[PDB]
């Protein structure tokens, strides 16, 4: 049946859509579900055998789960203009997981949504640098560091699809 | 504090991002959360006062909830080529709610994800016609009807923010 991969809207938009595209020419024949849901729902679904694979930047409680570190990607603080300091902007919140972090004018889990809004909310937000570089009108905020996130695959250790999980994770995301 | 609006990834991508943009120049001062989550989580969150407003194409069980019909939008079956019949294509599944509907090669809740994938999966899928028209390389499948969905606002009838819900719903989405 369908192999389900779950992740936040921003991971699908910024990196997993390309990776999923490569799985259709991999040496096997599968149908896929690209599931977009909140972290607590996806983690519960792994335990209930309702989700096959979770991709995330933070490992959850690991009892009865397995994890594999896939890589690491850079994160920078972007705005729509050059030469701006953070105190001249509205800090918008793109969700990056519980451990990553005035009320923000906008909070969301979609990088594309926060990118569209940033140009009309005098905004800045933390975005994946590789994805942000191919957008127009993004400039790093001057008083800011380059940060990063790890990327993990999480699955049920006793999953009935451990064989297919092992082969899918041979295709690199980063 | 933040006013939370919840909807599927596809409603945010196809129509609610523009609507949210108009709320920042409305005659009031609010900060917003554009929440993307699965239907069962958003409905539970309304009941638990964790979500202020749900936008959806299908009314859930309505005990202790209120609803307002906002409008109706057309849905057509699109593929990447002119003059194709559905039996020449791979039918991909974009989620449209429990009542809307071979294993599909792809199933997702993001219209942008299914649009990117459609060009490499010989695919067709049901997309909002207004949004699809501004994309390049989409053509309606020849043997297919134009369908539609209603658009509803759902909220907790006894919400402590009924006043702000009433004013937000005065800004038209469609
Ligand atoms: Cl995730
Ligand atoms: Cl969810
Ligand atoms: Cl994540
Ligand atoms: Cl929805
Ligand atoms: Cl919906």
């Amino acid at each position: 049946n369908e192999f389900s991969i779950g992740a936040s809207a921003s991971l699908w938009e910024c990196m997993l859509n390309g990776w999923l595209g490569t799985l259709y020419s991999a040496p096997y024949n599968l149908q896929f579900e690209a599931r977009i849901a909140q972290r607590q729902s996806l983690v519960k679904q792994l335990h209930e055998r309702q989700l096959d694979l979770l991709i995330t930047t933070e490992s959850p409680k690991m009892d009865e789960l397995s994890s594999q570190l896939l890589g690491n990607f850079t994160l920078a603080l972007y705005c729509a203009s050059p030469a701006k300091n953070r105190n001249e902007l509205n800090y918008l919140r793109l969700e990056w997981g519980p451990d990553f972090q005035d009320v923000p004018l906008l909070t969301t889990s979609s990088a594309e949504l926060i990118y569209q809004q940033l140009s009309r909310l005098n905004g800045c937000c933390w975005l994946p640098a590789r994805w942000a570089k191919e957008k127009h009108g993004l400039h790093t905020v001057m008083d800011s560091a380059t940060l990063s996130r790890p990327l993990y695959a999480i699955w049920l250790q006793n999953s009935d699809k451990q064989a297919q999980i092992h082969e899918i994770l041979k295709n690199p995301i980063l």
